């Protein structure tokens, strides 16, 4: 195809520029990962996983019997944060909202010492969770790089993660959150607030017609009065640009 790199570079970093933030948006094509967006460091770089760690929490407690995908997790009728998140759910539903009671009262479910072994065993970022099973993911001490979120999405898309092939094919039913003319959007957003400054994070894949997956890890700084949107947003264009949709 005929648009230069150059010109794919430039547009991509416009996008970062344009939403006024720093980002990476690495992609990986087979076993090729190509890093675009307007602050090309952040690649390798440590960040708390946030809520792109729901991912991971699924796959454990589904793997581990601490939840069905039909389980109601019942609203306990406390002040959440958000409103959406006064209802009852089950774990999908709780992953598209992002629910942290819901993926909080798995953790405890698990418990710290599951929850350590099971994330050493897969390797997840640099492993660490300390001593609080429901707040590990948030603020530290377990963190990540853009460049091992990618290469998550990449062995959760292709089942190679070390989980029953079918606690995997859940979670992925899970994470579902756009078509675009032929092509599948799986992914789950992340927006870190506690630490400073904030983290914004789109993890996930693109399911082509033709059954290819290429996955894709957004990384960005967020700022007050961005909407959680430019996350998603960034990413389809960049996506878009390059022809992956
Ligand atoms: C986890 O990162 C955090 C969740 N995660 C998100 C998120 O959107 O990724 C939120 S923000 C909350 C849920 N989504 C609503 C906004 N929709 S959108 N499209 O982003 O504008 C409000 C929340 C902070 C947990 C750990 O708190």
């Amino acid at each position: 195809m005929h648009i230069s790199s150059q010109q794919h570079e430039k547009a991509i970093k416009s996008y970062f520029d344009e939403a006024q933030t720093q980002g990476v948006i690495i992609i990986k094509e087979g076993k090729n990962l190509s890093t675009y967006g307007n602050a090309l460091a952040r690649a390798n770089k440590e960040y708390v996983p946030a809520s792109t760690f729901k991912m991971l929490n699924a796959l454990i407690g589904l793997e581990n019997h601490k939840a069905t995908t039909n389980e109601i997790f019942k609203w306990d009728g406390k002040k959440r944060t958000y409103p959406m998140w006064e209802k009852d759910m089950t774990l999908g539903e709780a992953m598209a909202l992002s629910a942290d009671p819901v993926y909080q009262e798995l953790a405890r479910r698990t418990g710290l010492e599951l929850m350590q072994k099971e994330v050493k065993r897969v390797n997840f970022g640099n492993t660490n969770i300390g001593t609080q099973v429901d707040n590990f993911w948030l603020v530290g001490p377990l963190k990540i790089t853009p460049v091992q979120e990618v290469n998550f999405a990449d062995d959760l898309a292709h089942n190679r993660l070390p989980f029953k092939l079918e606690t995997q094919e859940e979670v992925k039913k899970m994470l579902l959150i756009k078509e675009v003319n032929g092509s599948k959007i799986y992914a789950k957003s992340g927006w870190g607030m506690g630490v400073t400054p904030q983290v914004g994070w789109l993890t996930g894949w693109v399911e082509q017609a033709n059954g290819k997956k290429i996955p894709f890890s957004l990384n960005l700084e967020m700022k007050e009065g961005m909407s959680g949107s430019i996350r998603n947003e960034i990413t389809y264009k960049s996506l878009e640009n390059l022809g992956i949709i």
